[PDB]
């Protein structure tokens, strides 16, 4: 594909947290442009090219125990890029646990992730109570 | 800069002003040379009184209600995203709109970047 669509960025980003959610980590890996940036979280160093991507996807999933849903509609644009609401679950302290995120992507003109920026802080972390 | 708890704070108020059709106090939250973005995809606009022109122009009716539809997801570097729907009525119909703005705040507390993620694939007739 071309540079997608609104409807091309929806499907591009709602594929992508089922992957997440599957631990489908190279498959991940070939969503992304072979030089995409990863910035996770958002104000933490970035991570260039796929091999950087790939290892970080490893470290954060490859222990397993990691379900990954979508709370709401893709946002997206007509420039390539879309903004997305997603809650992870995981382990935390031994006891289940949540992080809400907001996942913006720049996508390219061969359909692949340019660059990606994950938004959180300790904030959006929560635990049963 | 602002802490990822006062950006919740900061970005909660925004669309408390929206929501209620305050176009001066949702200008006064902005900076010196903010931009605003909005759709992004189309230029940005900067300039105090353009600013308030397009809050002026979208809000102006008094029919525009604007929630938020999540949390506030902030970062350690002063900026936030947040999930948010409009409704407003669009030459008779009644519509919604789904949205996420994502937003940086200078050390002054005010909005330096706003970029407002949608389109009109994000339109639903209520
Ligand atoms: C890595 C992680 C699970 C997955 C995940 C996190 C944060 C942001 C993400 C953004 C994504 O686009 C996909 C997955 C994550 C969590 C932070 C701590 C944790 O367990
Ligand atoms: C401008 C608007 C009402 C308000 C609004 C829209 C889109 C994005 C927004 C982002 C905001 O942070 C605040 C308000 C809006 C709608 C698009 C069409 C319309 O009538
Ligand atoms: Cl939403
Ligand atoms: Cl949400
Ligand atoms: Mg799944
Ligand atoms: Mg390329």
């Amino acid at each position: 594909m071309n540079l997608p669509t609104a409807q091309e960025v929806q499907g591009l980003m709602a594929r992508y947290i089922e992957l997440v959610d599957v631990g489908d980590i190279e498959a991940i890996v070939q969503m992304y442009a072979d030089d995409a940036t990863v910035e996770d979280p958002f104000g933490q160093p970035p991570i260039h090219g796929r091999e950087q991507i790939a290892a970080f996807y490893r470290q954060g999933l490859g222990g397993g125990k990691v379900r990954a849903c979508l709370t709401g509609p893709v946002r997206a644009s007509h420039n390539g890029c879309g903004a997305m609401p997603f809650r992870v679950e995981m382990v935390w302290n031994g006891q289940p646990c949540a992080l809400d995120v907001i996942d913006v992507m720049r996508f390219d003109e061969h359909g692949r992730i340019q660059t990606m920026q994950a938004y959180w802080s300790e904030v959006n972390l929560s635990v049963r109570e």
